[PDB]
């Protein structure tokens, strides 16, 4: 993960990080059983959901954070600890992790020209995910 990648991924977000609600959205319906683990959203139908206040106030913490760690790479260890200190005993599964992945990539696909950016953010992912899946 080098300057020039960075700059590339950061570029990217820059134009998808002042939608939060759809991100989450994206998430939630590559994989359902992270929905079912909030109790605000466990049950419901998430059509219905995704333009409410709860929907919002929560998708701005989830995403405010991913965009901590996308705006100081490659320093992302620290966070990384605190992520896996809330998370660990909520019981998230390796395979949730990778429909978020696989949500979050799907949005970025559907919303951006993403062919230029995809070798870089491959490479962001990688180091992430590699790095939470050392801790838990
Ligand atoms: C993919 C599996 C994941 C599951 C099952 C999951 C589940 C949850 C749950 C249950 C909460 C608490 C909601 C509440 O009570 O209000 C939460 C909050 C949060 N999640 Fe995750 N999450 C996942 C992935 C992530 C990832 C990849 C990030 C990194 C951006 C993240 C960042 C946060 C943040 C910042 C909060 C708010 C602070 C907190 O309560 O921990 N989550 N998530």
């Amino acid at each position: 993960l080098s300057a020039d990648q960075i700059s590339t991924v950061q570029a990217s977000f820059d134009k998808v990080k002042g939608d939060p609600v759809g991100i989450l959205y994206a998430v939630f319906k590559a994989d359902p059983s992270i929905m079912a683990k909030f109790t605000q959203f466990a049950g419901k139908d998430l059509e219905s959901i995704k333009g409410t206040a709860p929907f919002e106030t929560h998708a701005n913490r989830i995403v405010g954070f991913f965009s901590k760690i996308i705006g100081e790479l490659p320093n992302i260890e620290a966070d990384v600890n605190t992520f896996v200190a809330s998370h660990k005993p909520r019981g998230v599964t390796h395979d949730q992790l990778n429909n978020f992945r696989a949500g979050f990539v799907s949005y970025m696909k559907a919303h951006t020209d993403f062919a230029g950016a995809e070798a870089a953010w491959g490479a962001t992912l990688d180091t992430f995910f590699g790095m939470i899946f050392s801790k838990m």
